[PDB]
């Protein structure tokens, strides 16, 4: 079962709007949204979304698969060797938010502070006296952008199984010689560095001239998540504010897409007409370029509807029914709609290039999407006894040496139960730079947005406060 | 009572090495050291300080009066006008970690994430909805670095008041216009840009170039606090590890200070030969140009301690006895005591510069002083039926109109016992960025690192585990 | 007759290297080469090629009028007017090394000083006093490269021609507002800035990713100038020195084109074997991106010639026989060829990114191929009575209103003969920006680098010496 | 004789203002103005102006000796060694427009393509063969900034000597080890990079903080050339149109000199009433910041002349009697006068920072002060037969190895006239960077401007057309 699966079978089910099957709904882990500031529902007038990842959440492990499979077609149609192509997808090694290091070609899993929970390279998972002579002091500087490459988004998933795969390819090749910074090839020198750059532009190839989106569009039913309660809940939050789109995604793509997850024989209930998916929508923006958008923004344009071309000029006009905007920035979203920051909430998957910068940037309301939480919630539960047993034997340690490689141990078995670089939010007692970023910039987050739907329309979210240490 | 006052009272105490009596001692929260992460003191194999505010903790009001005084002579003598001679320094007034907007001439107290708890025009405190015409959002991006200035450390406390001076001195000084962004006389207009960037400017001066150090130094015992514990705690670092000072000051100027802070008639204990402040340090840095020291820094060079000029070069050499260093980089420090940074334990008063900058960019671990806490702490425990109230408040509004004009008065009230801007760490039950700072990049923290003496030699200071919503 | 006709025709004709021949032929200014520093032929050691326009000299107007169709066909394909696909190139109207003034959207003529000389704003032609309002000082300032972009490539003159076009057409379609700035169509605003843009990334866009190499390839003989004498050349030089290509474009498009301009029936000379085009060169590098090339260049990277693709790492090895670089620097060159830069005569027609950047950067002898020269030497000499009296006109005005509108209308006439943009060299009596950069970073030029047969092995190039003003 | 005793000569004589006398006058060399680009002074509105080395001409070497003592003093100070008080300056040694390399320790000079002409290292002139092993191709990069500073204004000619002593005394000293990249003294390595910062360093010292401009100030006579036929031309120009002061200089010095270059019983000719030397100006600007003042500037301020010090704000008034300025752009200028860069002679000394950019970014006319020529002219006639001779054996020797060493010789002997460094404007028959940046720079040169008076008010200056090779 992977985390799509546990959002599918949701998905499949119908709302029953009763109040009281609501409150009972939404007290279950896996439909609840999770509260890490205050947030007043009253107070948000506008509700805006990502697409990719977001409102169209992709299969798994069927979507990695294909853009794994994809990327190492594109590698060996530069001159990568034809091993490659009996590489397969394998969804129990990568997780999200690992740092590749591009000087020594290992896979790093950090805390907030730059500490390393655990590295990897290729399949060998390095202990920590060994990790010492590449990291003297167990720590990277993770702002190092030169060096390290941060592996935040779902997209990057096969990427990141991709990277450990070609390293132990070329250390177990004897064709190359494994050096400390790549693999010698006779006459031809092979940084882990070049190596990652042409693992980069490949997957950047696929998505923008590959046929990812062809393959995709093609069978969305086996790659896209779809749900008849969406079209519910974007009409419950028209009905008191107004609703947006700002995806990265081009109009062509973002039409075939949105039309999918509102084909349904009905509207926003079962047995209402069926609307078109822009008619949920008081602000549709497409080729965003976030994070860009949240400060400077490109020039505003609008798309021809019927070409899915962009008019030519800027757009200098007011909002009008039916008009599509391409580019722009935060602040076109703002004036048109007549918000302030506060009074919307962003809602999106990507806790770097959209979350944390609307945060930052314009102190936009923030809810963030985080779709492996669908089956990290049930391992969390289903494996509470480890956890609770690893809680007390730290307790144990500090009030007081046979109990620092049993707390390894429990550590190693808890973090296996999720996949083999462990959970995304933890490693054993440790939180992830994950975790540490969906505490600060997300006000909420939840394995769906959907979740909302379990809430009435002026609830108040409510975090307690954080005191410091002298004050408590 | 002022909060050198209180450092200066707890200072004139000898030290009772009794083990009881210690362990008594720190359970007051005057003694104590906080902790936001856990620390094992046994790991600590090298302790590091800044001088100014950490080992030379200057005297309030006195010290920030001064500076005061010498930056309204040198505006004085610039050309700003006479009126500028009657101001007076106000310790009731400023508070640390506050922004100056120089678009719109106000100080602003914000919280984490931007949001503005306290506007000031001059002295006058301007109420929520009058905020909204220049802060729509009730907002500020702090990274704007060209419209925003955060006033982080101690040596800002005088101008914060002055900015504050200026503007209400040329708001009612009917020669001069009020406009929106600074004053017009006529065919000259004085931006509060800058005016602001004068008072930097002005404040750089008078301690590079002007009479602060001279006056200071004149007079140790008016500006300067003075512990005869101060060598038994460095004492007791040496007989466990390594102890170095990295100082952005000079050596001219650091020798005056250290010799007055060690001119006891004893050394580390009363009956113990006096030595020399030099004596009590491994290696010492002068000229340390941080935050740049924990990047690339600059070349190192040897200072040639009878004239107080640098010899010519760069030293090349190791270490040696009785060498002092200029310049250099945080790497320097490692590899001449041979430490990782988790070795390390960084004292110092900077929680920018210093604090934060040791732990992102090398894994520092960070001791962070606070002088003020010496008499917030005070405030805190007096007033803690304030802010009980706010919280029963802020709950009772919660599970639910006179309500929230109660919140705000009680807010006000306790705020006020801090002074007009409030306390450092938050206004009511909101917390400051400065907060949230020491939260994030100290490890410990306390009013004086002398609190240290009072934790036997392999302490572990325990933080609390962190969870997320989801896991809690 | 266009200059391609010209070269075409002195390409036709066989080599006669009898002495005499050869010296009678080179006295023609046609068949010689210009000096502007002097340069001993016995001192080069290594001749150097770039491709596009200097091996391969692209015929004219085919050509241009090609890559002006694929231009406008792009545009179209991306949303603009239909009405685009009436224009046709027109040869008479470009001269190269124009400026595009973004901002008020004219094609602008310059002098070495930007002192506009010609100033046009689609097709209409301002007179001076009209160009005052948007040049106040007749100057521009060529540098701010955000403003005007210098059109000095023979790849830039369909732009050249359609930015004219399309300014044109703007203007007089009724459906668009004319501006200042660019053209209003209702609630679109399209700033001439972002046409240009549009222009620009269509040409691009052409080159790399269109069907502009795919239709040259297929029809060689209409668009490439083919030389038997071409392998005489190379073959002469190879005798004395060493000989290279260093080249931007790929792999599979040189070896289309060299081997096109090697197939003949024969070898060097008429009866001897063929010689593949490759073996001509000591070193052949493709991907050169210059001008980054002369300074950090990029990595150094073998071709697979099997395949046209790259071999996977750096290359780390020698110089080869059969071996092909891409990438590299200039240094790379020097290095595997035992050259020092004033060894090397680069033999190239791109007067900035080539010529100037290896003169500069490298000091580089330099060798500049001006395709135009070939008729514009025609014209000169056709037309020198209208030259000679505009000198004397200039002369007898110098020494003393009548002659002002006659130096107008002799320097109309003159300029009308090359174009209507008249002369790549001057207008009148005033020499453009192109004609000072010739002067100023070509040591020798010519209107085909062929004009080097005839001239002996170790020929003395020579130019009088420059004096200044007091030492005459 | 040095160049200011030449100065100073024709400063002594009285104006003849005689018409034939006139134009007898400025047939000699000497009192020529020298014409690179035609100019029609008719058309010329505006005269302007620097300070330094332009009205005020600086005597020499006695001020060149002044600033190298002071520089020499400083750098004791900061603890150079005590043998640098034993240097004394030498005028025969250094010529302007050297370039110090910071890698090797050599001063350069250099012709416009960076070819080496000569290299010193400390005194020792380095041959040919033995510059190949640090120059491998005879060339620098100039604009490599990081590696080569190019000493190119008056001020800088004591430490172009001081670099020399410096390298020389610390090669001879036993107590240092002479390295390619400088000097080891055991533990301390000094690099001629960080020597030279010294240097530059102590020279912006004694300029903006030492004792240079006093010292200057209290002996007037000794120091700055002083010619009463000053008021005259500036009477003149100011009769045919406007005359402005732009210059890099505070209020209170541009006040002192200027007030002694008019310190005479008389005003502008013998018998008329003396007038303040602000009243020749209608527009005076001081702190211009050249050459940043031809792009953005800084902001305009007022100096209160009473007190020497700026009005606090942006002067935002119109041009009215008496004010000064500060700061401010060439736009102010324009603006302010109502003058186009084309209406505006700028009189300058600074090649680069003045009359390149003014030139370059405005568009300016230019009139370069080059204060050597009135001494090197001297040379330039009385040695004729050495440069003649040079040019016979060049002529010779290109239609044609005994001729090789004598052109060696004869260009060393010419050379050698003019100083140990050579003329200005070559060595030998080739032409300095220098000589190459008037020819391209400079409309019009001569070694005062003063030889302005000696020309009618309508003169046109006439530069021979420059034709290309290809058109000769």
């Amino acid at each position: 079962t992977s985390w799509s699966d546990r959002l599918q079978n949701a998905a499949d089910m119908p709302a029953n709007m009763d109040k009281h099957a609501l409150k009972k709904y939404r007290r279950e882990a896996y439909h609840r949204v999770f509260v890490n500031q205050s947030l007043a529902m009253e107070k948000i007038k506008c509700f805006g979304f990502d697409m990719d990842y977001t409102l169209a959440v992709y299969k798994s492990p069927e979507y990695e698969s294909l853009g794994f499979e994809l990327t190492v077609e594109r590698l060996v149609s530069i001159g990568y060797p034809q091993e490659l192509l009996s590489f397969a997808y394998d969804s129990t090694f990568p997780t999200r938010g690992l740092v590749f290091d591009t000087l020594y070609g290992n896979l790093l899993k950090v805390d907030a502070y730059g500490n390393l929970l655990v590295c990897a390279h290729g399949f060998n998972f390095i202990r920590g006296p060994e990790t010492r002579e590449q990291y003297p002091n167990k720590f990277i500087q993770r702002d190092d952008t030169e060096r390290f490459y941060i592996l935040n988004t779902l997209f990057n998933l096969p990427e990141t199984y991709l990277l450990a795969c070609l390293v132990d390819f070329f250390t177990n090749c004897p064709r190359y010689t494994s050096c400390e910074t790549g693999f010698k090839d006779g006459d031809l020198f092979m940084s882990y560095r070049s190596m990652f750059q042409d693992v980069r532009d490949a997957v950047d190839w696929v998505h923008y001239k590959g046929s990812l989106k062809e393959k995709t569009v093609e069978n969305l039913e086996k790659y896209v998540v779809k749900d008849g309660k969406l079209p519910l809940l974007l009409s419950r939050m028209k009905e008191v504010g107004k609703v947006f789109l700002a995806t990265n995604s081009d109009y062509k793509y973002t039409d075939k897409i949105m039309t999918y997850l509102f084909d349904f024989p009905h509207g926003p209930k079962p047995g209402s007409s069926h609307r078109p998916w822009q008619s949920y929508f008081d602000l549709i923006l497409v080729d965003a370029r976030k994070p860009l958008f949240f400060g400077e923004g490109t020039v505003l344009r609008q798309v021809d509807t019927k070409t899915g071309k962009l008019k030519i000029g800027t757009y200098t006009g007011p909002l009008q029914h039916g008009i599509v905007y391409s580019g722009g920035s935060s602040d076109t979203i703002c004036d048109l709609l007549g918000a302030k920051g506060k009074d919307i909430l962003y809602i999106g998957d990507h806790i770097f290039g959209d979350i944390l910068k609307s945060k930052k940037r314009q102190g936009w309301r923030t809810f963030l999407v985080i779709p492996e939480l669908a089956q990290e919630l049930h391992v969390w539960t289903d494996k509470s006894s480890l956890f609770e047993e690893l809680q007390s034997l730290d307790i144990f340690l500090a009030e007081l040496s046979s109990i620092q490689r049993r707390i390894k141990k429990v550590t190693h078995d808890m973090d296996m139960c999720y996949g083999m670089m462990g959970s995304l939010f933890r490693s054993g007692s440790r939180q992830t730079l994950f975790a540490s970023q969906v505490m600060r910039y997300a006000d909420l987050y939840a394995a769906s947005f959907i979740n909302l739907l379990y809430y009435p329309f002026s609830y108040l979210f409510r975090a307690a406060h954080v005191l410091m240490p002298h004050e408590s």
